[PDB]
RNA sequence: GCCGGCCUCGAAGUGGCCGUCGGUAAUUCGCGUAUUGCAAUUUAGACACGCGCGGGAUCAAAUCCUUUGCAGACGACUUAG
């Protein structure tokens, strides 16, 4: 599928050069261990405290207080 | 905290004990919270002020004008109507 193109642009685009930013995995704190209590500073559940379940990618966790202790369910928020 | 008796509070009007009426985890629980989606002021208060509801209360003055001369450049002022 090498056919020609149905439109040719006025003057050939320029190509950004190659970045070198390699994606490497965020390190969290060392406070930010599984089963930690946390509090929330803002978001709908601000000054709520809530158990961490993991760490995920990019600074974000998932953690849940317990719904039926606090009515915040399975959430992710953000490790900052 | 809400309203009611009262009793005392004059440096620029204060507090109280006596009652009503409400709400109230000191202890332990049972249901509800989710989706504001990973943060985005937590629009939450008391000072007002201007209003409209629908009532109570109340039914006033001042100036011009005329007049006086204890006054006066004109205003103003002292009077009287
Ligand atoms: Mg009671
Ligand atoms: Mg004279």
């Amino acid at each position: 599928s090498e056919k020609a193109q149905k439109w040719y642009p006025a003057e050939d685009e320029a190509q950004p050069k190659k970045v070198r930013k390699a994606v490497r995995p965020w390190t969290p704190r060392k406070s930010l261990q599984p089963g930690t209590v946390l509090i929330l500073l803002a978001g709908r559940f601000r000054g709520k405290r809530v158990v961490l379940l993991k760490c995920l990618d990019q600074g974000v966790l998932l953690v849940t207080g317990p719904f039926k202790i606090n009515g915040v369910p399975l959430r992710r928020v953000n490790a900052r």
